[PDB]
């Protein structure tokens, strides 16, 4: 089997992608987050805090034939970014794209924390990182894709994210005509639950590549790309009037700048970041400082591989027994 959905920015700054997903019978259609740094499917539900739900398309189990209450079940997450949710959790039908799970975990949110209400465009997320990081207790559950696999042509998907444009998670296949040249594939560690791998170096514009071992995970739940303060303090001494500013929270740099363009090394390839992702754009509405999308990860504890990279390149998530990441340019 296989399937195909397409993936839709959020907003004008490609801060998230959604991703519409059905659930239960008849279907249910959320729009979630697929994140390949977690590894739970929750959503917002029947159950959520009344309070805590602003917008959202929510999940009401009653309503499907097909749901089951996972007796006992219950989760509760906390993300990097200091969001977090929790609450119990059903079985039920869950398709993506035409890929159909049955008895795939469905975590029902009773809490939400306040970035998450306050996001009226986010009805969940689909969690894409390696099943031992699921947080349902007191058996652990699967993801969506751990279930999926293998039934699947190949132990595969794979990431296509646009600049300001909608694209593709495709599940079971490699699409040949979705990148150019060919898919360069690299080493991934599973020890920590993430498809964690390591660039071999970058370049900041036109300038000559560094090479160097950078650890780090390849998160589309995440939107900025976050790496060690040495190469971040390098590319955004490119921008004149660049600075880092504790109090907005990392690098700024003037809304008059041309940013240059950013490489990471994959093996021998590059994938080319162009300057123009790497805009977030005021600071605050009407202001002329821009939020850079190249941060620190000094105290974050990783390197993370987030959209703004991903969305650079064709990326395969490749679930075989030995787990490799693949990228292509595009
Ligand atoms: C976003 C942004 C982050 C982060 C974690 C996240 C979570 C929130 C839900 C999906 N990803 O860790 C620290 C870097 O920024
Ligand atoms: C834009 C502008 C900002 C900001 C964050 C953002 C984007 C980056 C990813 C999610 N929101 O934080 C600091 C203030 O300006």
């Amino acid at each position: 089997s296989t399937g195909s959905a397409t993936t839709t920015p959020i907003d004008s700054l490609d801060d998230a992608y959604i991703t519409p997903v059905q659930i239960g019978t008849p279907a249910q259609t959320l729009n979630l987050d697929f994140d390949t740094g977690s590894s739970d499917l929750w959503v917002f539900s029947s159950e959520t805090t009344a309070s805590e739900v602003d917008g959202q398309t929510i999940y009401t189990p009653s309503k499907s034939t097909t749901a089951k209450l996972l007796s006992g079940a219950t989760w509760s997450i906390s993300y990097g970014d200091g969001s977090s949710s929790s609450g119990d959790v059903y079985t039920d039908t869950v398709s993506v794209g035409g890929l159909t799970v049955t008895g795939q975990a469905v975590e029902s949110a009773k809490k939400v924390s306040s970035s998450f209400t306050e996001d009226s465009t986010i009805d969940g997320l689909l969690g894409l990182a390696f099943s031992t990081l699921n947080t349902v207790s007191p058996t652990q559950q699967k993801t969506f894709f751990d279930n999926a696999k293998a039934s699947l042509d190949s132990p595969v998907f794979t990431a296509d994210l646009g600049y300001h444009a909608p694209g593709t998670y495709n599940f079971g296949f490699i699409d040949t005509t979705a990148y150019t040249g060919s898919i360069t594939y690299t080493a991934v560690s599973t020890k920590q639950g993430f498809w964690e791998w390591t660039s071999t170096g970058y370049a900041v514009g036109s300038g000559t590549f560094k090479s160097t071992s950078i650890d780090g995970i390849a998160d589309t739940g995440t939107t900025l790309l976050y790496l060690p303060a040495t190469v971040v303090s390098a590319y955004w001494a490119q921008v004149s009037g660049a600075k880092s500013s504790s109090s907005v929270g990392g690098y700024v740099f003037p809304c008059s700048a041309t940013l240059p363009s950013f490489t990471f090394g994959v093996g021998s390839a590059r994938i080319v970041i162009p300057g123009d992702y790497i805009d977030f754009g005021p600071i605050s509405t009407g202001s002329s400082s821009c939020f850079g999308g190249i941060q620190s990860s000094a105290g974050i504890g990783i390197n993370i591989f987030g959209d703004v990279a991903l969305k650079a390149a064709f990326v395969v998530f490749n679930g075989a027994t030995t787990p490799t990441l693949g990228f292509a340019s595009k």
